[PDB]
RNA sequence: ACAU
DNA sequence: CGATGT
């Protein structure tokens, strides 16, 4: 119904899918960029969306913030809930980096706790998420 | 079909 | 038009 403005919004950007992947997190209210991941040479849209949420969780936990996280990715929200990124991307030398980060994100989820609500950004009602790359 |  | 996902 209503946007929870006191929140963090995350999004992925890519050049190709699979292709170069990056992500960032922004204050939903102001658009201030709070974190930005250095581009990863080969990844998928969904792996980046997943890494972005998990980074948000870690960022908010480190700062003792109870703000929710918005993502527009049905897929990544489910992968975080499951603590398992069910990506189809081949594992090889050129995808080793993204797969390491994904494995490490799953590992963090399996060894830490959080109460952070992970919320679907309702693009059809609200427009593009504030972290979008345009 | 829906989410990207 | 292509791809990643539930
Ligand atoms: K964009
Ligand atoms: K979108
Ligand atoms: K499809
Ligand atoms: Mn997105
Ligand atoms: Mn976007």
């Amino acid at each position: 119904e209503e946007i929870i403005w006191e929140s963090l919004s995350v999004d992925v950007g890519s050049q190709g899918n699979p292709g170069i992947v990056e992500y960032k997190g922004v204050d939903t209210k102001t658009g201030e960029v709070l974190f930005e991941r250095e581009p990863i040479p080969i990844g998928t849209n969904n792996m980046g969306e997943f890494l972005a949420i998990v980074h948000g969780l870690r960022y908010l936990k480190e700062r003792n913030s109870r703000k929710p996280i918005y993502s527009d990715s049905q897929t990544a929200i489910k992968w975080v809930k499951d603590k398992k990124a069910k990506s189809t991307l081949v594992r090889n030398e050129e995808t080793a980096l993204i797969w390491k980060l994904v494995d490490e994100a799953e590992e963090w989820l399996n060894t830490h706790t959080y109460e952070t609500p992970i919320l679907k950004w309702q693009t059809d009602k609200w427009g593009e998420i504030k972290a979008d790359y345009g």
